[PDB]
């Protein structure tokens, strides 16, 4: 006779690139049963300015890979690698050269600029050169949804007419899933064949790549579809559930709690509406799964929030015939689309947080706004403009107020006077800061409930708040993004995230430009001082295909990969 | 257009018989977007002594399910089923007519007796009727083995000589897994495909399905072959990881601990032994893994214990080694090669561990050596005690060893081979299931082949015991506090496998005897369940189940309690 493995590289086992098989730019140190301890790897820089990425890796990590975990590569490149141990109280060290192949996007057409997404750097203050980003976007398949979910036809439906369609089944894409470093290259790539297949038709391996978040493994939990799954830097899935039978159409989160459990946001397949019709619903359902894939809670939130609240929605870009307002019609047929009610995208939730000090979860809603809503599944605050909300959930609405207590006056479109307090607008990744505050994306879509005279007149903030949940006031305690313009707009997607390492703000806008028609899509990375609002990093990712969307990216850190 | 699916049934939604593809025997009814609280299910039984079955179902499994789980009906039979429920306040009920399909064996050929496993009852004392248990065992397929892991050859081989074998692969057979009531009537089935295909060279799909044990959530783990599992009673497959890439071969027993980590029994592959010689060591590494199904710790007993102690090995019955030359004795060679074959060291069946029992109380694991006997190692990897004949084992091991005494609490005799005299104490042989009981005493299966370390003067001369137990840590004293199966000769004895559980709830010793009349000939095999009261040792209950091909071991049962199957 047969053939045998590979030969030891050094001295321990063999070295093996992609083990798993679904991350080419990895390998492995083999045991091959050596009893070690201490470990640490480097991965040396490329070139002159090539980025170093260095790690350690604990003793969970060894057992589960059965060895030595190599991250951080070059593509189609000899990479120099140092792995250091200790074996019988002595210590180690071997130099591999490891050789990778090749990046590829298999997803291509007439609209490919080229096969990968272009990277652009343009800003890296000192001290932020070891920074890595986990860049969670996608590439146009070529005949684009090709499946529909089957739903249950009206009255008002010709007798003649075949059924309906329902759901967001049509919301599927192909993955492009990478991390860079601060020299603009590829230094980790997930191959789009691990959880996608686009050319094939088992809905089980179609849907949009998303909610990527960290465990407290070291891990991450990401959705896509009627799945959703777990997995590490070495491309090994570690968990693959489908959805709880009554539930489909996972996307934008998904997140690990401190208590096992794993917030998802979906829709409710086969829901039943008051007047007897039965639709998906879109968007509007958070589950608590187990890691056995079990229901351990469920916010219906059709039924904690108002379907029929159609302030924001009234006043939207219709190009996310752009720019154009939003005008809703009536007899607007169910599914993925602008709508009151459940059946239509009201609510279109897309950032989930957690709270342990009082057992809550915090929302955003693009066509809503933001609420956290208890265990009880009681509406505990609501941060929006006043405009559309009935009683009782008008009393849950934040009081807005200065560093020193004193209200804020607005009015009931969000425009606030004498102070720069403006609430969000079709805003994204609402989460709690490690300093105990609201960090969230303001993409700024129809902002103060209204089209602006000019498109180019739009603008996406960062914004903090500091929430007195007891009083019902909220403050704005940091922005950054209104003074740079058309040139910083993100009318979609995005993430923000405070670091508290570097005392930053770190941002991640995935729609600059969608509108230039013809023009690559531009995601752009930043760090963002905290203390002087200095650029410490931008980093520019160009969509492969003109106006193609990012959805979002991370800041990572090796030394947590491998637990 | 389009086919509309099925409507409400009664006052919720429409009802599935077998959600999940998995148990035909299951239905559930669609919750259809109604919100209700207090929810019941009863399956009213067969016939005049047919078995009612009755169990809540809470809000985590109505939520999980998105219905009522329907668990407990009968093959191709129009079910009667009642379940009741609170909707706004107010008191609900529907009854349905559940109609089933039938049971497959999709694995059979001129070995089998018919398609199905033959159940005999034999003795249901009062308040013992609502019992039901379910059966983990096989069937034989019809190519048996054909699959191999590859070997590294080592310098003895030919020249010209392809590569050897290695590891346990060809333990590979078909499942048949049942819950049975005391009137023998099948109120559960999970199908063969769920797991299983023998058709299929998808080594995904093969292996020995066991291990089959209780959760904190009333659902069940499992593991076959190359892979462990996580289902539940309605069918539903809850979770399905791949080993971790170090080890292959899993077996006989899977537990979750009260940390979310779950307790496997396992191989090595690609092992690494002192002479160089790489293989797939047999059932001697205990995985714990985390429900991501990564690595949290790992023991390998070729380093906590002793590879080479044959005291056991050689005073063997070749009867049982995998599948003429039962009765006697096993004669171990030097030059066995390695693989699944009885003899010394890594790469051969030196342990063959079998049950692994959790100790919370000092975060310690505790393992059933059916070649070795029964010891406790820590989470310091450190040799606690251990329960075996003293002969054959050196020193630090033998320090190890817990002394037998009396009531009283005074040394007792027995010789280096197990043989005790002046009391009715005994050693355990080639036992199983080693675990803790909720009195918190140590239960055993002993299966009692090559009993006081030899073979006896005539076969029939072999026999099982359930046996119990005390240890005292602190001073290293063993004390046997209860035994059963003693005087009941071969009719009793169950060479392999097999399964002892306390059950405080009715002060009850549950049994099954997984391969009673293995050996003979032509003979169905037969897996007997019983319930033994614990003060009288009264049969409480008595079941035989049939293998439906002969010479067809079993290897485990459980008893279910439906109150606990939906949380």
């Amino acid at each position: 006779a047969g053939f045998k493995p590979a030969p030891p590289a050094g001295q321990l086992g063999a070295v093996i690139v992609d083990p798993y098989g679904n991350a080419p730019l990895t390998a492995l140190v083999d045991l091959d049963s050596h009893v070690i301890s201490d470990v640490k790897v480097t991965v040396h820089g490329k070139g002159e300015k090539g980025v170093e990425i260095s790690y350690p890796v604990g003793q969970e990590s060894l057992k589960t890979y059965d060895g030595v975990p190599i991250f951080g590569l070059y593509q189609k490149f000899a990479n120099k690698v140092t792995v250091e141990w200790k074996e019988n109280g002595k210590v180690m060290k071997d130099d591999y050269v490891v050789h990778t192949s090749a990046i590829v996007n298999n997803y291509m057409d007439n609209r490919s600029i080229s096969d990968l997404q272009q990277t652009k750097v343009i800003k890296v203050a000192p001290g932020f050169e070891d920074r890595l980003y986990l860049v969670n976007t996608h590439t146009f398949t070529a005949q684009g949804s090709d499946l529909h979910w089957h739903g249950e036809k009206d009255k008002n439906a010709g007798i003649l007419d075949a059924g309906p369609a329902t759901g967001a089944l049509p919301f599927d894409i192909a993955p492009f899933t990478f991390i860079v470093d601060t020299e603009g290259e590829y230094r980790w790539w997930l191959d789009q064949d691990t959880f996608y297949d686009g050319r094939d038709r088992d809905i089980n391996k179609r849907g949009y790549l998303m909610g990527i978040r960290e465990t407290p493994r070291g891990t991450f939990t990401a959705v896509q579809g009627q799945h959703w799954y777990e997995f590490d830097m070495m491309g090994q899935v570690l968990e693959d559930h489908k959805l709880p039978r009554g539930f489909a159409d996972a996307t934008h989160e998904s997140i690990e709690t401190p208590n096992g459990t794993v917030l998802l946001r979906v829709g409710k397949s086969n829901y039943r509406r008051d007047d007897g019709v039965h639709v998906t619903t879109i968007r509007d359902h958070i589950l608590e799964v187990d890691k056995s894939g079990r229901v351990v809670d469920v916010w219906d939130l059709t039924k904690i929030l108002d379907p029929k609240r159609d302030a924001l929605l009234g006043a939207l870009d219709a190009g996310a015939h752009a720019g154009q307002q939003a005008k809703l019609e009536p007899d607007t047929p169910f599914g993925d689309a602008l709508g009151v009610g459940p059946g239509r995208n009201w609510a279109h939730v897309n950032s989930i947080a957690y709270d342990a000090k009082d057992d809550s979860i915090i929302l955003s809603s693009r066509h809503q706004g933001v609420v956290k809503i208890g265990r009880d599944k009681q509406v505990k605050w609501i941060l929006a403009p006043s405009k559309g909300w009935e009683k009782p959930l008008a009393s849950k609405l934040l009081k807005p107020v200065d560093a020193n207590g004193k209200p804020i006056t607005c009015n009931e479109n969000g425009l606030c006077e004498n102070s720069d307090f403006d609430f969000t607008y079709t805003q994204n990744t609402a989460w709690i800061s490690s300093k105990g505050t609201l960090t969230i994306f303001d993409n700024g879509d129809g902002r103060h409930l209204e089209q602006p005279a000019l498109p180019t007149m739009k603008y996406s903030r960062f914004v903090e708040y500091k929430i007195d949940e007891k009083k019902g006031t909220v403050q704005q305690v940091w922005e950054y993004g209104k003074e740079r313009g058309y040139d910083f707009y993100s009318p979609i997607t995005s993430i923000i995230e405070y670091q508290a390492d570097r005392n930053t703000m770190f941002g991640f806008g995935g729609s600059i430009h969608l509108f230039d028609v013809g023009q690559p899509t531009v995601g752009k990375l930043n760090e963002i001082d905290y203390k002087t609002k200095e650029v410490k990093v931008e980093i520019d990712v160009l969509s492969d295909k003109p106006n193609q969307t990012h959805y979002r990216a991370l800041l990572v850190r090796p030394q947590q990969m491998f637990k």
